[PDB]
């Protein structure tokens, strides 16, 4: 029941503070977390699905949002990580921090919209994860076609022609399986 | 090359269907159909032999596990991984079951799952261009079956948000291994 320009603002409205600080991201971390669930519970459509699901699809996808974050403000910071403003980094800590600074080198090149990337932080949140179970699922799935075509309207407001916004919409989304990928292989070392 | 000779391409470049141990074997069986299939993708041999080797490193499990959801598409609660084999594994097993229920609600053509194949592949790790040709490839066929420009966009994103669900599969998958 909203419009594009009208899910980029509620979006945009919903954009979590830049915080300031291995001791220092973790505690980082826990703070980015807080102002993210609020993010998560203002994403339009959301907070409908009942406690046992927005839990899974928060869990499901934490590392995966504070990665997407950290590489959108890296973006104009060239071989280096901007976790906080007060704490820039640089180059199994090493080949995650690689990755990291490649998808931010990628973002850059192709000139990512924080309209288009507030967008994208949702579809990370809403892709990622009885008859509730079979209801909450499709309404998720109704929520990332919104999603879609919002991003496809902004693409679109932004003068690409048909070829060029199906042909940016599928590079976006390919990202999208590189910071899962980042995600769990980041998991993996923190377990 | 052109859309509908992409499809032709990528169609005729499809593996052929083989028939822990057992499964183990059958993986390291259809190894060598992949890097087969894998080098009749069009644009795949123009790389270097470095490049070919780490993105066949890395999609290797994906491309099997893509393949076992196309083949447990019409078989609902089972897993055709041979048809001499219909069945942290049972963790691996609800999630791949899960993708061909996805699958099915969808109804995936072959046309549509030849050109994720080669997007799996490609895209888990030039490359550009083939991987816009893939997706111009996947554009053109909901065009050619008629859906409007808003369903096409849903049918696009939709599709390959499963890859990422695929990568995290192989992901847990290859940790296990
Ligand atoms: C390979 C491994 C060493 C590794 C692990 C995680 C990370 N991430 C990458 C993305 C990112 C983004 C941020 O904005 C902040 C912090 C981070 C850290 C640096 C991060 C995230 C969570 C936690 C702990 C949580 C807990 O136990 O409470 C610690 C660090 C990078 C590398
Ligand atoms: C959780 C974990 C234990 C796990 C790992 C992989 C798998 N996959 C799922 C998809 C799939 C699809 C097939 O067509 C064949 C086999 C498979 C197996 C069953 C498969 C793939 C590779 C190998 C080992 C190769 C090696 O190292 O020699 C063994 C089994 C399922 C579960």
């Amino acid at each position: 029941s909203l419009t594009a320009d009208q899910m980029v603002s509620a979006l945009l409205d919903a954009e979590p503070p830049i915080l300031y600080s291995m001791g220092l991201l973790t505690n980082l971390a826990d703070r980015e977390l807080v102002h993210m669930i609020n993010w998560a519970k203002r994403v339009p459509g959301f907070v409908d699905l009942t406690l046992h699901d927005q839990v899974h699809l928060l869990e499901s996808a934490w590392l995966e949002i504070l990665m997407i974050g950290l590489v959108w403000r890296s973006m104009e910071h060239p071989g280096k990580l901007l976790f906080a403003p007060n704490l820039l980094l640089d180059r199994g800590m090493v080949e995650i921090f690689d990755m990291l600074l490649a998808t931010s080198s990628r973002f850059r090149m192709m000139n990512l919209q924080g309209e288009e990337f507030v967008c994208l932080k949702s579809i990370i949140l809403l892709n990622s994860g009885t008859l509730k179970s079979l209801e909450e699922k499709d309404h998720i799935h109704r929520v990332l076609d919104k999603i879609t075509d919002t991003l496809i309207h902004l693409m679109a407001k932004a003068g690409l022609t048909l070829q060029q916004q199906h042909q940016r919409l599928a590079q976006l989304l390919l990202i999208l399986s590189h910071i899962r990928h980042m995600s769990n292989k980041g998991m993996e070392h923190l377990y």
